[PDB]
């Protein structure tokens, strides 16, 4: 487990659920913020080392519309679950605001649901009570991401103390990956039109329709609006789950497509080339080196240094679902050259893009799951000078100080030999933090 209060200190209360409180939090030697979700141990527990499996498949999600975590620590009260924090509010305080949404808007917000929901399914993941409360604004920034909060503790902890978004299944107490679409579903009808399409006085009322599945275009406002628009919906409030669309097959839906069409342009270009530069000179690294450049970019970077290279993930993201493949990666590569005005085929004068991104892949896909995951793009395409500033290489130093004052060669080994003899400057087989920072230092050097 770990300890939390040498770590970061308390700063103030964001919010209280049902399972814990959430606060900011703060990390004593970089200074960065982060948000800590606190639950009693013994109030809330309800299986300590089945809690830590959960947790670990939590904290692998790495996608753009999933709620981060960087770590889980423990207490004798309680455990700690650091994650990044979100400072743009509820989507919930966003639909009030803006009333509803222009089909674009729309899309734009409902593709990343769909992007997340399909991720999780995929992970096994359902999230149960799916709602815009439960989605967050990354920051008060224009068109920022959204991000899935709230799911993923059910198993292993006890609640303490709404009907517009549930299925009908879940009334009979069943809770599969469609009560998510469904979810989704109800959302967009939201977003579209600004009123519930199970609605009524009261929550009695409201569940006498959800029951049922009556819902309907009827409001004035639905004649705005396309029929590809109500085409999802209804595919999506489908009363049996066994026929209502997968969120896949959401995120694929051609009203989808059609509006977050994003593509590379001319004024990407600046930005296009930092990464590939970044990507080539990553992939010249040796295994050890892109360990932990991975290690570091995924811990210790901020939202605000990966926001260029997040829009550029998204113009390559051509399927929008949160990570690149293959393919995603010769297109890019192509429309890279042909908006710079280069014959792709000039690769030769000594091999094709193809080659060159089948034999990157092993590479950059450092999991081996067949894509390159969100943090897989950030440590490969950001200039990983940014990892060499003096508080997060004491941060990273720190993580690995489990005994004492030094890193043991004992350690680090089994942390991770060719490279732990040559780090060692002096060779007294412990690992100060200057023979580390050098090592570091070495790593983003070549
Ligand atoms: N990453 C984050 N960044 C900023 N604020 C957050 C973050 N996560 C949670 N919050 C705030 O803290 C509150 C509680 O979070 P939440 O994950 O819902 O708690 P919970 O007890 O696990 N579940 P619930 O009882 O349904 O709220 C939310 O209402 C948010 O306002
Ligand atoms: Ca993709
Ligand atoms: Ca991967
Ligand atoms: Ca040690
Ligand atoms: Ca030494």
């Amino acid at each position: 487990q770990g300890t939390f209060a040498e770590r970061y200190n308390i700063v103030c209360m964001l919010g209280k659920g049902s399972f814990g409180e959430v606060l900011k939090c703060k990390d004593r030697i970089t200074q960065q913020e982060y948000a800590v979700k606190v639950i009693n141990k013994a109030s809330a527990k309800n299986k300590t080392s089945t809690i830590l499996r959960e947790v670990e498949l939590l904290k692998k999600l790495d996608h753009p519309n999933i709620m981060k975590l960087f770590e889980i620590l423990e207490d004798s009260s309680s455990f700690y679950i650091v994650g990044e924090l979100y400072t743009g509010g509820e989507l919930f305080d966003e639909i009030i605001k803006r009333k509803r949404f222009s089909e674009h808007d729309a899309a734009r917000i409902i593709k990343q649901v769909f992007s997340g929901i399909t991720y999780m399914h995929k992970h096994n993941i359902v999230h149960r009570d799916l709602k815009p409360e439960n989605i967050l604004l990354e920051s008060k920034e224009k068109d920022c991401d959204i991000k899935i909060i709230d799911f993923g503790l059910s198993t292993c902890f006890q609640q303490n103390t709404t009907a517009y978004y549930i299925a009908p299944e879940v009334l009979r107490g069943t809770y599969d990956e469609k009560c998510d679409v469904w979810s989704a579903g109800v959302i967009l009808y939201i977003l579209l039109s600004g009123t519930p399409p199970f609605y009524g006085k009261n929550e009695y009322d409201i569940l006498k329709r959800v029951e049922t599945g009556k819902y309907a275009f009827d409001l004035p406002q639905w004649r705005t609006i396309s029929d590809d628009a109500k085409d999802l919906i209804r595919k999506m409030l489908t009363f049996h789950p066994s026929l209502r669309i997968t969120a896949t097959q959401c995120l694929e839906h051609p009203w989808i497509q059609k509006y977050s069409s994003e593509t590379p342009t001319i004024s990407d270009l600046p930005s296009l080339e930092s990464a590939m530069t970044n990507i080539r000179q990553f992939q010249a690294e040796k295994k050890l080196a892109q360990a932990a450049l991975l290690y570091m970019a995924s811990k210790l970077t901020t939202l605000d240094e990966t926001k260029q290279l997040t829009e550029i993930f998204r113009k390559l993201d051509t399927n929008n679902d949160g990570m690149l493949d293959r393919d995603e990666l010769v297109r890019g590569y192509h429309e890279f050259m042909r908006l710079k005005g280069v014959d792709s085929n000039s690769l030769i004068q000594g091999s094709t893009i193809e080659d060159q991104i089948d034999s990157l892949m092993p590479l950059l896909d450092m999991d081996g799951s067949g894509s390159i995951e969100y943090s897989e793009f950030i440590a490969s395409a950001i200039d990983r000078t940014i990892l060499l500033s003096r508080e997060r290489m004491e941060r990273a130093f720190k993580m690995f100080d489990k005994d004492g004052s030094g890193k043991i060669s004992t350690k680090e080994l089994f942390k991770l030999e060719s490279i732990i003899e040559q780090v060692d400057n002096n060779k007294d087989g412990e690992v100060d933090f200057n023979e580390f920072v050098e090592m570091l230092q070495n790593f983003v050097r070549n």
